[PDB]
């Protein structure tokens, strides 16, 4: 089977087919319940083993703690969406037990005990565990489930400065993550007051975008916390001069979810097209067998060597028509067919995948050859993204264009004063008459100048602080 | 602080100690979770990498399935133990649901989905996870905790040949994790019937000893599930002439108790001592001159080995001698002006107290090897230690004496169910209870065949099995 939806006019049931029929993720019977086959957890054991070296360079340790929390700790901060135990067996527990939602209040007692000097500090903590939350709104495999896994890391320092510059360590690479890896356009910036985590000072993000149905997804997030957990745990050491002070933290985690954008980025009506550098297959070698069955194996052990993902499809009961869409459907970049004629020239003809390309290369020029070929498809796919991005985002300086522009699937670039009721107002104004419109960031990177005491409010009568992205989320 | 427990006379306190100072472990406030700080968490990652490695040669691929199960799907095939979900915010849920205690219930029903033809054979499923049970024994760290981290290993074959073949790989590879990464001896076997999972035919295992309190731990299995689980969800393939048959599986986990029994195996009375192979830290550097520490530090590292140097100010040699004791750090090394004047590092060796001089131009060859002798001098006595503790009893006369010595019991058996049950009430009542830990693969001891008998039934005995008092 191939797909039979479109991408752009029948979204859900085409992300749905290409999931599926690709063999990523099979229906469970608990809804908002996922369950990831091989082929999609492989893009997963990927994403831990980058993001795991990338911060082993900045001394963060590894460690596990439980899944369980009492109600005592749990009600010291969100309520309605936890899980609770209350039995074992047949018999009630004497007191209920949560579910994890987050590991704050689980940590950060702990925290209080392990730290006593300004010699126990930096405190630089991670897990990669799972996650429960019964969500209210409808789920999507990927991008919205009742059980996730993800990391979440827990730093604590002695100034206030060296938590800020981690902040923005590890926003940079959570951003590499989505750009280099997954190739993935992201766009970095600051939280509204509107926005942020209520249980901190500051928080930052990544945030991304799918064009064929209008929405912004919200990729990874790392806050500035301050010291408000520190002083609600009590979270102090003793500086140099003996006077005690509360740690300055920060939080940070990034989900499966980053598997789900990159999906919806990239894939066709053809099915997924993956990165090669997280396809768990970047060649097949299909033959159209006697020296056939010789060339092959020459060719996979050329390419082994090499550092390539390669297998050979040779089953006997299957049409090169059949094996070519089965290939296809899960994103394979590179299809090799090896028939009488390949074997008379000594060379390969290649298909490449996201673009139809066909070429004919010789197999002692593979070692070289291929590998440059894999690394100009990871380039390619993350530069039209990005156009597409760009397509994407549209200035406006007043409200009479906004809905015009979000209903042709857009995000909109604005100046904006950033209070709160101005935010309120956006969301109920836009809602009304369409749903809702919200802020997404305000983009670190700021393309678009504020002309000093001139600049308007696109909505609000005030003054302008900067230029912010809006758009419907996801 | 150091250790104020002795191992022999005072296990409990001193294994607690121990987990506690050595930044292994955390007591909460929940019975029977700890938190695995990353001391103890460095440990059971290298294993998830040796692991890993090992069956990915054998093309098991990984996947994740859901912690939850539907009671419905629960109670198709134990009821005292699992954990109920009623609740999400103050609402009562629709119906309950189970968190995962193991994960048959929720993978079959999708291996019979997956599963039409031989073609799809075999399928191999591994998924590494945390599990709940409420254990209504006593808790103990690693060895027996309410969640516990581990991988399960799920398998189907077309024939029994095969499946068989697969329990006893994953077999081997337990045995080596124990043996070459963890340097702790274990006994390979087959479980009785009496002892053996009920969903399945033939259950194998690796069982370990602490001969400090005389108590066996199972410390990995491994089942040949048979038919039976394919039959109860419909998993059936066709063959190449279009009959149907059930497959034939098999299942094999290992859990975070492997690093209970390896810190209890080489432990002493100054702390931990640790296998090289999973030591965080294998040689830290003390000065009592900067130039000279990290030249020995870059040496180290290009040869491959996890140094560290301690030079903090505010704290005495000898305080610091005792902190990485506690640790379980392999080798110390102290450079003085003496030490830095003779281009040479005094050593000392953790498990043994050895004392050393090295030659700094010596390094890059001799300390890899000094860490390959003290892994192998770990696993060698431990070995001696549980030779000396199994002891060949043909009567039950001398069967009491010998568990209230602190040993385990090889035996002429008969295997009934029966014979085992009585084994345990009689000597629960003499007392608690010994059980049949397994029936050894390597038999050292001859039956007389037609003449041999149970040494506690009157039976004739088909082999010789081994019992202890079990964890
Ligand atoms: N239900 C979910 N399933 C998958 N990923 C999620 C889910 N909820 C949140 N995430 C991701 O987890 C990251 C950080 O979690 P967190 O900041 O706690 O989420 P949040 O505040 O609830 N934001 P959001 O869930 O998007 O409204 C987010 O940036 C999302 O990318
Ligand atoms: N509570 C526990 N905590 C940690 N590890 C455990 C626990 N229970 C069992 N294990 C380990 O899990 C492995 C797989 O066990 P499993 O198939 O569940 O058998 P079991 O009958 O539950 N074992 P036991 O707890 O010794 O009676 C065993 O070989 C044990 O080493
Ligand atoms: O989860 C967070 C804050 C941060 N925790 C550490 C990892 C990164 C993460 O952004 C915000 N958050 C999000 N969702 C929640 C859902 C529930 Br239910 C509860 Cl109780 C609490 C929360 C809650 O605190
Ligand atoms: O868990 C098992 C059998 C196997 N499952 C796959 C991994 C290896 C393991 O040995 C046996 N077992 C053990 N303990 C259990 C506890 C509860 Br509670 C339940 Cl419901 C069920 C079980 C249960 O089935
Ligand atoms: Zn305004
Ligand atoms: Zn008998």
């Amino acid at each position: 089977m191939g797909i039979t939806a479109d991408k752009i006019t029948s979204f859900a049931d085409w992300y749905s087919q290409v999931i599926v029929k690709s063999e990523m993720i099979e229906y469970y019977d608990i809804s908002g319940c996922y369950i990831l086959r091989p082929w999609s957890y492989f893009i997963w054991e990927t994403i831990q083993s980058v993001f795991d070296q990338k911060i082993k360079q900045h001394d963060v340790q590894n460690a596990y703690f439980p899944i369980f929390v009492t109600q005592k700790k749990l009600e010291t901060e969100f309520s309605p969406e936890v899980a609770w135990v209350t039995k074992s067996g047949k018999s009630d527990l004497a007191e209920p037990i949560a579910i994890r939602p987050t590991s704050e209040t689980i940590m950060y007692p702990y925290f209080a005990k392990w730290i006593r000097s300004h010699r126990d500090l930096p405190l630089k903590i991670n897990q990669w565990t799972s996650i429960v939350r019964w969500e209210f709104k409808h789920p999507t495999p990927f991008i919205r489930t009742r059980e996730f896994l993800w990391q979440e890391g827990h730093t604590a320092h002695s100034t206030r400065k060296e938590a800020l510059e981690m902040v923005d360590i590890i926003l940079n690479e959570y951003a590499s993550i989505y750009e280099d890896l997954l190739a993935t356009p992201v766009v970095k910036g600051t939280k509204s007051e509107n926005e942020k985590f209520p249980g901190g000072d500051i928080t930052k993000s990544i945030e991304g975008f799918i064009p064929e149905i209008g929405r912004a997804v919200q990729a990874a997030t790392s806050h500035l916390l301050g010291q408000n957990f520190s002083k609600m745990f009590g979270v102090e050491f003793e500086d140099e001069k003996g006077n005690k002070e509360y740690a300055h933290q920060t939080s940070w985690g990034l989900t499966t979810r980053a598997i789900g954008v990159m999906i919806m980025t990239h894939g066709d009506n053809k099915g997924l097209v993956l990165p090669p550098k997280v396809a768990p297959v970047q060649v097949i070698i299909i033959p159209i067998t006697e020296e056939q069955k010789k060339i092959c194996n020459e060719v996979e052990c050329i390419l082994k060597k090499a550092g390539v993902r390669v297998k050979i499809d040779d089953r006997s009961n299957y049409t090169p028509g059949w094996k070519y869409n089965h290939w296809e459907v899960k994103g394979v970049c590179l299809r090799f067919e090896v028939g009488p004629r390949d074997i008379e020239k000594r060379s390969v003809r290649v298909v490449v995948r996201d673009n139809m390309e066909k070429m004919d290369i010789p197999i002692s020029e593979l070692e070289s050859k291929i590998p440059k070929l894999l690394e100009e498809f990871q380039n390619r796919l993350l530069f039209k993204a990005k156009q597409r991005q760009n397509e994407s985002i549209i200035r406006v300086d007043t409200f009479d264009k906004v809905m015009d522009t979000l209903n042709q699937k857009k995000m909109v670039i604005a100046p904006w004063c950033e209070d709160v009721s101005c935010e309120e107002e956006i969301k109920k104004e836009t809602a009304r008459l369409s749903g809702a419109m919200k802020s997404l960031c305000i983009p670190n990177d700021q393309i678009f100048k504020i002309e000093e005491g001139k600049t308007k409010c696109f909505f609000c009568d005030k003054l302008a602080k900067k230029f912010t992205l809006f758009g419907r989320s996801y």
